[PDB]
């Protein structure tokens, strides 16, 4: 079954994909997403992509801790004490992020849906 898995899924109300957990199988193509900043809520699984990590290659959203945002594109993967690190590379230059610092937009993650969703 597909509880426990780790995903980035849809948050509806902005329409950006966030890391998250499937807490429980709601029935109908939906499910419970325990998300990773504590919020739950039930998405559609043709809105939850099955990539942990995201991608190498992917344009992604990343989170400044002032509260900009910006595309990057993803170039490395790194564990560090069970915690996961992307490089993220802007106009050339890559700089490290944690997990909770990588959001999908939704163009971004609706390009993953056809190789990673669970629609």
């Amino acid at each position: 079954s597909f509880v426990g898995l780790r995903v980035v899924a849809k948050w509806s109300s902005n329409g950006y994909f966030y890391s998250g957990k499937i807490t429980r199988d709601v029935g109908a193509g939906k499910y419970k997403l325990l998300f990773d900043d504590g919020y739950e809520c039930d998405v559609l699984g043709k809105d939850i992509l099955l990539c942990d990590p995201i991608p190498l290659d992917t344009e992604v959203t990343a989170l400044s801790e002032d509260e900009y945002f910006s595309a990057g594109v993803v170039k490395g993967h790194r564990k560090e004490s069970g915690e996961l690190y992307y490089s993220i590379e802007k106009e050339g230059q890559r700089k490290w992020y944690k997990r909770m610092a990588v959001i999908l937009s939704l163009e971004q993650g609706n390009r993953l849906r056809e190789q990673y969703g669970l629609g």
